[PDB]
């Protein structure tokens, strides 16, 4: 890493399983704060930042195994972070690590690239994580499968759904187990505010059934 800093915040008490969480496009692990509150003393919630270096994937893998030296691993990605978490899983699995389960909340398998989506000095620094994430995500392509079970949790409120997506629900990214779950609230709001709790029980139950 750049200055010796970490790129993950332990968000709640250690205990039960470790749940390694990959953020939405804004880029900051602190996003997973409400998730963490819901599962305090049920699962240890770790919220990763989007890492702007090119070595991000190795760094996530490296950080993950520092915090939890022994497999198996449970990972989660939310929204854009589902696409990113997918790569990490593949990287982990490439190295012989066991990822037992991969929880995808409101993210759709990204099969092509698209075109890339306070004083000015500070505005431009503060904003560079999201802009960098938007741009990593734009070029990103998820290929193939993972041996991890996939838990696909979609939004409970879905208002404009272009069927292109519906073929994009990760059924063909599963070597092994696959399952689908309608969660609560719309895209934007699944893991904050009122839905965090309702969606958190799902995640817990997935964790408990492992």
């Amino acid at each position: 890493s750049a200055a010796g800093e970490q790129h993950v915040i332990q968000l709640n008490q250690q205990g039960g399983k470790n749940l390694f969480c990959f953020p939405p496009i804004s880029g900051f692990g602190i996003y997973f704060k409400d998730l963490a509150l819901q599962l305090n003393h049920k699962a240890a919630v770790y919220g990763f930042h989007f890492i702007e270096e090119d070595s991000r994937i190795e760094q996530y893998v490296s950080r993950i195994t520092e915090i939890q030296p022994e497999g198996p691993y449970v990972l989660l990605g939310y929204s854009a972070g589902g696409n990113l978490a997918f790569e990490v899983v593949q990287a982990m699995e490439q190295k012989g690590l066991e990822v037992s389960d991969f929880i995808i909340v409101d993210a759709y398998k990204k099969d092509q690239s698209i075109t890339a989506d306070l004083p000015e000095a500070v505005r431009e620094t503060v904003m560079q994580k999201k802009r960098c994430y938007q741009e990593y995500w734009a070029q990103l392509i998820n290929e193939g499968r993972i041996k991890s079970n996939i838990h696909f949790i979609e939004a409970g409120i879905q208002t404009e759904t272009s069927g292109a997506m519906v073929l994009q629900k990760w059924q063909d990214a599963a070597e092994e187990g696959y399952a689908e779950y309608t969660g609560y609230g719309a895209h934007k709001d699944m893991l904050e505010g009122e839905f965090a709790e309702k969606n958190a029980n799902i995640i817990l139950n997935i964790l408990d059934k492992i």
